[PDB]
């Protein structure tokens, strides 16, 4: 099924925000279905997500069992409805909100889904350990074998 | 199927935390399933969550399709593997780790997911706004209706 998530970035560091500045419009809608869609708009739609950020970031919209994993750069937006273990995301808040929109001319009442990101994890930051950042945890000890290597059969 | 959660809460600011730090252990398990389980550990068993927290909060660990949503307070536990959408969470994310570690007294190459929340979701929030607490969205206007009162058939 489809889902829409409408980008606010008013500080428009993101392509997303940028195309809706230069679109004169608040949002920049992103349609993942059987149709896709980027598009500035003035308004989220009925269902619709308010993906709310400051910028640049991987962001992971969680509502329930629909998850929305998004990159958002200055220079493009890729996103996916589909897991997406490879990269790191923020986990961004879900919060519903009654409002009254416009859909097809005509002011509706209407449930948009809130979701305010952060920032704090960069896009494309691949989600595993370096030999560095390995974290110590009391009674952890070291594998020989990487992730990949140790998922077996 | 069973989720077996360690929490590793160092400043043992939360009941588990504290109850590990009493027993001299480093971590609090808690299992949920079929049978369930809080005890202080001395490490994480295979496919093990490791739930690195700074005190009290409301996380929720995002691994794909499993989601384990916690109440960690100074005066309790609260845990589950299905829906708990009346609250906010922290969102945290997963991060596999190639490790050893010891499974019934014995040292074995496993698969353990580290998560490191930042404690900056209070426990047993409402995952709603107050009027005075929603963002000014444009395009958004405001209800006259509840989130509850507008889902209705």
């Amino acid at each position: 099924f489809t889902k829409n998530i409408f980008v606010l970035d008013v500080t428009a560091k993101t392509l997303c925000g940028a195309i809706a500045k230069l679109s004169s419009q608040p949002y920049c809608q992103i349609k993942i279905g059987r149709v896709v869609a980027f598009k500035p708009v003035k308004n989220p739609e009925p269902k619709g997500y308010v993906l709310n950020v400051p910028g640049p970031g991987a962001y992971r919209i969680q509502d329930g069992q629909d998850i929305i994993s998004l990159m958002l750069t200055p220079h493009g937006v890729e996103a996916t409805t589909e897991r997406w273990e490879e990269w790191k995301f923020e986990g961004v808040s879900v919060t519903p909100m009654a409002t009254r929109v416009q859909y097809n001319g005509v002011m509706v009442d209407a449930e948009i889904k809130y979701c305010k990101g952060m920032g704090i994890v960069q896009p494309y930051m691949r989600n595993d350990f370096d030999r560095n950042e390995m974290p110590d945890l009391p009674g952890v000890m070291r594998s020989n074998y990487d992730i990949r290597e140790l998922r077996q059969k």
